[PDB]
């Protein structure tokens, strides 16, 4: 009665920037949760480097790659949107920054590198979120093509609900062993895109990790984060977004509004 | 506590046979590993073939030989060992059979011509392996000289971490492309001659792909292993052995007991 409130302000702000929000949010210390479109599709946009970082560390701990081995593409010319890999292309990564730089400033080239010779393409990537029980999500185009956000299609898809169930599985769950997720869990802390999404819903002083997407049409965003309250247990929360208009800007604001409204009902 | 009780059964195991006993093994799933003398050199024995195998597909993969081009040898006097390529001798046989039978049968004429017409020579098939990142192989004879497995000497070595490391990247990583890794595994599955060792160590109904080796000589013997339980993720287990005596046997069990003590230790 008081979560149909909730999702009676989430009808309203879709409404009010003429476009459409899908959330899903839970409380690991009570299993409150809260939903709404949970179950639909949205565009992925940049969002799923946050998963692609976590299939690295995986690969690590599964002894297939080393942590520190030098990645080095001088040969290459980077994608759009390759801020860390511009700067560091004379001297090579290590594994570890390029799959931190994929999550923590949404770098192309870092993305496009690592599902090119480490995680077999979109189809490997998509296959890692099946080894871990995600069902939804399908990656099908590379960093710069899947961010065309058309409506109605799936492609570079997943649903808020399973987008929250993964976060929980690979931030909280048992995927990755305590040292590896330590390091996931820093990854996200340390993500520098988020200032005005979930993170803006929330006190200064709650720690939040989280990874954006915005696919640049049809006003389609979105965030997903772990969020540490002061004296209580973690939050998930994951928020979709898409307007009606190719030229449509995405909102910030209405991410970090419904965030607020999804924070509220899962307490 | 109960890891270095794993390292007290293989010091028993090793004493009770007056030899030395090599393991190395990890559970992908976990990333949990285990090592006993696992950063020593042993004889390789015939367990090169194993990647020599995957060499050969490499170069398939990029195209500089083609699978099912015929490899004629009628002029050729054959190894010690040639099961295969005897039968075929009057033919020829296609370089994917010649490549499998030099894996699954052990196949000593078909080791030496595929390393001397398409991989050059003992140098190349080290080289091949430092393409993988495997510092410690070294190959320094051909397939029958290098079974002397004379104490102390290093030529024709690895070491069980390092064998297990490339297994792990080849049978499962991202140097063969998700076609080709398949035809290596269903080689690996379909060996001949490991029915007494690491595969005797595992329940019937998982699926276990292999190569050994035999150097008859100082009771040298070892054994490779992809394995895949029912229901878990795939582990890698690699048991070398030496004896003291130019003229003691082999023991099978011995690598068979070695196996299973490693898989209780990664679990
Ligand atoms: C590589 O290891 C190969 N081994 C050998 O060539 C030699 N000895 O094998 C004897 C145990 C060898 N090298 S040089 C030499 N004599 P020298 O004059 O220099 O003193 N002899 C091949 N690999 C293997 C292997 O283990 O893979 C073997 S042992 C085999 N067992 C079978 C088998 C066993 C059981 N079953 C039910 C079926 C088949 C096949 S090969 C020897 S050849
Ligand atoms: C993924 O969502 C996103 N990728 C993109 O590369 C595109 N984004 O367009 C911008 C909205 C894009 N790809 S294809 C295309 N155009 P075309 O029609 O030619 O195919 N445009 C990457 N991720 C993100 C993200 O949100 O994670 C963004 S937005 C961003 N903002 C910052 C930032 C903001 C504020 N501060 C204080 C600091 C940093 C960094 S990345 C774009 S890139
Ligand atoms: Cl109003
Ligand atoms: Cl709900
Ligand atoms: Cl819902
Ligand atoms: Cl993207
Ligand atoms: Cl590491
Ligand atoms: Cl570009
Ligand atoms: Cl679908
Ligand atoms: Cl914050
Ligand atoms: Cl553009
Ligand atoms: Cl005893
Ligand atoms: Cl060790
Ligand atoms: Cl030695
Ligand atoms: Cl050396
Ligand atoms: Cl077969
Ligand atoms: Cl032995
Ligand atoms: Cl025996
Ligand atoms: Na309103």
């Amino acid at each position: 009665n008081k979560s149909d409130a909730a999702a009676k302000q989430i009808k309203k702000l879709e409404e009010d920037f003429d476009g459409r929000i899908g959330v899903f949010a839970i409380d690991t210390g009570s299993g409150n949760t809260f939903g709404y479109r949970s179950d639909e599709r949205f565009p992925l946009c940049s969002s799923f480097k946050g998963f692609l970082a976590a299939a690295v560390l995986e690969r690590v701990q599964q002894k297939k790659l080393d942590i520190n081995q030098k990645v080095k593409y001088e040969s290459r010319d980077l994608e759009y949107h390759s801020p860390i890999t511009t700067k560091y292309k004379g001297s090579g990564m290590t594994l570890g920054d390029m799959a931190s730089a994929a999550l923590q400033y949404s770098d192309n080239g870092a993305t496009n590198i690592i599902m090119e010779r480490f995680l077999g393409g979109p189809e490997g990537m998509t296959k890692f979120m099946r080894s871990i029980g995600d069902n939804e999500f399908r990656l099908d185009r590379w960093a710069l093509e899947l961010n065309t956000a058309i409506p109605g299609d799936k492609r570079d898809t997943s649903t808020p609900k399973a987008v929250a169930n993964s976060l929980n599985k690979l931030a909280l769950g048992n995927v990755l062993n305590a040292k590896v997720k330590a390091i996931y869990q820093n990854w996200l802390k340390g993500n520098t895109t988020g200032d005005a999404r979930i993170r803006a819903s929330v006190p200064a002083d709650w720690v939040v990790g989280d990874k954006t997407g915005s696919c640049g049409a049809y006003g389609t965003a979105n965030d997903y984060a772990v969020i540490w309250p002061k004296n209580r247990a973690p939050l998930i929360v994951s928020i979709y977004t898409t307007r009606k208009s190719k030229d449509d800007k995405h909102s910030d604001k209405t991410i970090a509004e419904a965030s607020r409204i999804a924070i509220q009902a899962i307490d």
